[PDB]
């Protein structure tokens, strides 16, 4: 059963050119929501019945419209130390919407 | 540019098999959201931090991790008239998640 969960995904801040003002961590878990949303569905996928619809619509007409897909649905802050505009470091406590609580098909 | 909107969806309600318990309409317009989260993004794209740390991520490792999807943000209601359990057509004036409102990345 390949369905929509939320796996790990580990994000360095130098790779995303984000430690040109990120002090710190170098390093945060971010998550991501991978997996199917096709038929027969799941009970944490949540759907909306738009996404049902969109995906029984995907089944008859592959090629016109796409499917579903499993996004994150509710995401949590992290904590990150940045550099003021005067070069002071800084900690922004709740740096929201960082990482994955939840996943869903939408 | 081919960005994340909200483009036309007609859904009859017979090709998904809906029309064992809808009586009408027997089509209805949900659309739905289609385009790229790549970069440069847009206004009213409205990304979540996660979606834009994602397709990040994805660019740098496109095999391990990946972009962001283009899905419905916000859906408006539609009005059913569907099978009673005694056979009795009921009409649902507010059968919520069925069109799509608004589109962004997540
Ligand atoms: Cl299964
Ligand atoms: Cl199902
Ligand atoms: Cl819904
Ligand atoms: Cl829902
Ligand atoms: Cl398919
Ligand atoms: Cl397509
Ligand atoms: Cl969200
Ligand atoms: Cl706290
Ligand atoms: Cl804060
Ligand atoms: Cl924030
Ligand atoms: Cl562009
Ligand atoms: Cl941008
Ligand atoms: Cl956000
Ligand atoms: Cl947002
Ligand atoms: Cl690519
Ligand atoms: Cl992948
Ligand atoms: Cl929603
Ligand atoms: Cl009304
Ligand atoms: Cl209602
Ligand atoms: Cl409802
Ligand atoms: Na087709
Ligand atoms: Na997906
Ligand atoms: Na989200
Ligand atoms: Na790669
Ligand atoms: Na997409
Ligand atoms: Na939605």
């Amino acid at each position: 059963g390949s369905h929509c969960q939320k796996t790990s995904l580990r994000v360095n801040f130098e790779d995303i050119g984000w430690d040109s003002w990120i002090i710190a961590p170098k390093e945060y878990e971010a998550y991501e929501c991978k997996g199917g949303c096709f038929f027969p569905l799941a009970d944490d996928v949540t759907p909306t019945k738009h996404a049902i619809v969109q995906t029984l619509v995907h089944l008859k007409f592959p090629t016109k419209v796409g499917k579903a897909c499993c996004v994150p649905t509710k995401l949590s802050p992290i904590s990150v130390l940045y550099k003021d505009d005067m070069g002071v470091p800084t900690l922004k406590y709740h740096y929201e919407g960082m990482s994955v609580a939840e996943c869903g098909c939408r």
